[PDB]
């Protein structure tokens, strides 16, 4: 029982990969009235000089742990000297609520806030992301005060939300097979319903093809998407996004993969781009 803590702060793992350190933490989340873990990378740093942060949002069944492990970025985090968090997806405990279906509840909480009882309680993902985590990090690590954000799939979704919403707070935001227009898929329509209700209106601030509809801009963006991803046609529907984005007069980078699946082997292969891409706006 090796203990570590720094204020709310409790160490949980940390691992030296490619000299920097891979750290993850547990805290207690205010704004979800429970636990929560978060990974962050740390490039070597002896002098304590403020770096810029990626925020990484995960996708559905996953934690804290799926990037940190599988993507390979600490490379890339540590050729451009930046910060990456990765938080979890979902409050987390056996006081909160759940359902068995890998769409919906715990590594489901589609960074929104919910409305509906019982998920109302615990299920404020965005809230969480936005304000109480940066807070934290902010506190206890060596950042400059910038930051930008990305994701995978449902993680996608949050992090253009979240971009497109907030504006100055993002210097950058990217994402991989992001889940585009969640108002009009099986995913979205299901989790929507759940958490805010059947009254698709308020599911629009939380939809980024919807957002852009209705104004909302960012100065860029980067997707990648894979050309054998099996949620392509049924949940990510990128093609559509890009119409929206056309009409909308929002610039978009959007590159489409042969051969590459929705896995994290495709995240893998081009996270390096990503890092790269944020880093340059992160100096």
């Amino acid at each position: 029982e090796n203990l570590y803590f720094q204020g709310a702060m409790e160490l949980i793992e940390q691992h030296q990969i490619f000299g920097g350190s891979q750290q993850v933490w547990a805290h207690h989340a205010q704004t979800l009235q429970c636990e929560m873990k978060f990974a962050v990378y740390l490039p070597n740093n002896p002098e304590n000089r403020p770096l810029g942060v990626i925020y990484w949002l995960s996708g559905l069944t996953c934690t804290e742990q799926n990037f940190i492990t599988k993507s390979g970025f600490q490379r890339y985090a540590a050729e451009h000297q930046v910060i990456v968090v990765a938080p979890d997806t979902s409050p987390r405990g056996e006081q909160v609520p759940n359902d068995d279906a890998y769409d919906l509840g715990q590594s489901a909480g589609f960074y929104l806030n919910a409305t509906e009882q019982p998920w109302a309680a615990n299920y404020q993902m965005y809230d969480y992301i936005l304000n109480e985590l940066p807070r934290l990090i902010e506190k206890h690590f060596p950042t400059n005060g910038k930051r930008s954000i990305m994701g995978h799939s449902m993680g996608g979704h949050g992090a253009l939300v979240l971009a497109l919403r907030n504006q100055e707070r993002y210097q950058s935001v990217s994402a991989f097979s992001p889940i585009l227009s969640p108002s009009l898929v099986p995913w979205g329509e299901k989790a929507f319903t759940a958490y805010l209700g059947k009254d698709r209106e308020k599911w629009q601030q939380y939809d980024a093809n919807s957002l852009i509809q209705q104004g909302y801009k960012v100065q860029g963006m980067r997707i990648d998407q894979g050309l054998e991803d099996e949620f392509l046609p049924t949940q990510l529907r990128t093609e559509d996004f890009i119409e929206t984005c056309r009409a909308a007069n929002q610039p978009v980078d959007v590159r489409f993969h042969k051969g590459y699946d929705h896995s994290y082997y495709f995240i893998a292969s081009f996270i390096g781009e990503h890092i790269a891409y944020h880093a340059a706006f992160l100096k």
